[PDB]
């Protein structure tokens, strides 16, 4: 481990988000910020909200600069709206630098903040193409790299506990690491395997084959990337395109057929519970996603366990049972490799070399019989055909 100052700098969980401490303004105002590889704005609560116990107070910062421009970000779930500006930003458990960055001061929101998440803003780590209102609003990471000697790369180790964490425990537990400017070898085992970043907007990748317990899902690979496949720390679930979801659920049901689960479970709505310590991990299949390699006609695979795709939840009766929700769901906007998938791996966002690396996480949850894996190479032909084009 060469980045001790940044190791263990994350807190949170897959259901509510993983966050890092940051400071904004002069004198510095401390805020907890969601690490989000699926968006490109640094947007912070800047007005009272029922779920915020603190927020950015621009009038108290001598370095605040008003850009005199509004920003409106509606989405299916809800929305956020605010005022654009710039200020001095630092990451206490990060590189020892202070940068001048764009900040969207959130003045109004609907279903954006989460009750008990302990974060007050989001750090959109993706590219300018998807920044709001447009690509002229330089994202935080672009500012950081341009203004300092920090290498153009970051890596994330998100650590799922493997069991529920109550309010007190989730505040006291280490949720993972965000290594800014490098790769820390203590965070993974085995080798790192890289997949190309297809295009710089979201962290877009190409899935070339899918297996459930080694059984090929056997769909046209374009289906797996319809209309895109992305790596998103800001999404809880593994989200799959409608047809892929239907095929994967049928195969997962068939593999786990010795136990019948209600439809509500497969829809990610209802929990399933087992007597303490008796979760039948072995009946559930492993899932392998093959990703395009850096070498022509070569792929590698990442394999996840049900310990990743079954999200631990506290029982309705706070009983002694071990309960979970199915953390694979359908999408109409392509595949999303969310937090539950990222929890199995140390993920390297190598922006400098336009590639994403995967290695087995030193903190992935497993059992005595199976582990997550990152393996290769595999001979795979016509992988460019797996990518979707509008
Ligand atoms: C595991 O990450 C989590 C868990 C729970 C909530 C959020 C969360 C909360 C608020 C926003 C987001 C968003 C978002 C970002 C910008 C604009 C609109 C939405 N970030 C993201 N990747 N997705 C899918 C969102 O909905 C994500 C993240």
């Amino acid at each position: 481990g060469s980045f001790v100052e940044m190791v263990d700098n994350l807190r949170g969980k897959s259901g509510q988000g993983y966050y890092v401490e940051m400071t904004v303004g002069s004198p510095p105002q401390t805020l907890n910020i969601l690490v989000d590889t699926g968006s490109s704005n640094f947007a912070v609560g800047a007005a009272p909200h029922p779920f915020l116990h603190r927020y950015y107070q621009r009038q108290l910062s001598s370095t605040y600069r008003d850009l005199r421009k509004g920003v409106y970000v509606p989405y299916t779930q809800g929305k956020w709206e605010g005022e654009l500006g710039t200020d001095l930003v630092s990451i206490p458990h990060g590189p020892n630098v202070t940068v001048r960055a764009n900040i969207a001061a959130i003045t109004e929101s609907d279903k954006f903040f989460i009750n008990g998440s302990n974060w007050e803003g989001i750090l959109g780590l993706a590219y300018a193409e998807i920044a709001r209102p447009d690509d002229s609003l330089e994202p935080f990471f672009d500012s950081l790299v341009k203004q300092t000697h920090v290498p153009n790369l970051f890596s994330l180790q998100l650590c799922g506990a493997g069991f529920p964490l109550n309010q007190s425990e989730v505040l006291a537990s280490v949720g993972g690491s965000m290594i800014i400017g490098g790769i820390d070898h203590s965070l993974y085992t085995g080798s790192l395997w890289y997949t190309p970043i297809r295009r710089e907007w979201y962290y877009e990748v190409i899935i070339v084959r899918v297996e459930i317990n080694g059984q090929d899902l056997k769909m046209d690979c374009k289906e797996y990337n319809y209309d895109k496949s992305i790596v998103d720390s800001g999404t809880t679930n593994l989200r799959l395109p409608k047809k892929v979801f239907e095929a994967a659920v049928k195969s997962i049901k068939a593999a786990s057929s010795t136990e019948k689960f209600p439809d509500g479970f497969w829809l990610g709505e209802q929990l399933v519970c087992w007597q303490a310590g008796t979760t039948p991990w072995n009946i559930f299949p492993v899932i392998s996603l093959y990703l395009m390699g850096e070498v022509t006609n070569q792929s590698f695979r990442i394999t996840i366990l049900p310990q990743q795709y079954l999200r631990p939840v506290e029982d309705v009766a706070t009983s002694q049972d071990d309960c979970y929700k199915f953390a694979i769901s359908q999408s109409s906007t392509g595949t999303v490799m969310g937090a539950v998938i990222m929890e199995g791996f140390y993920v390297v966002f190598d922006r400098a070399r336009k590639r994403i690396g995967f290695a087995v996480s030193a903190c992935h949850v497993h059992d005595e019989f199976r582990t997550a894996a990152v393996e290769g190479p595999f001979v795979t032909l016509d992988m460019e055909d797996c990518g979707y084009n509008i």
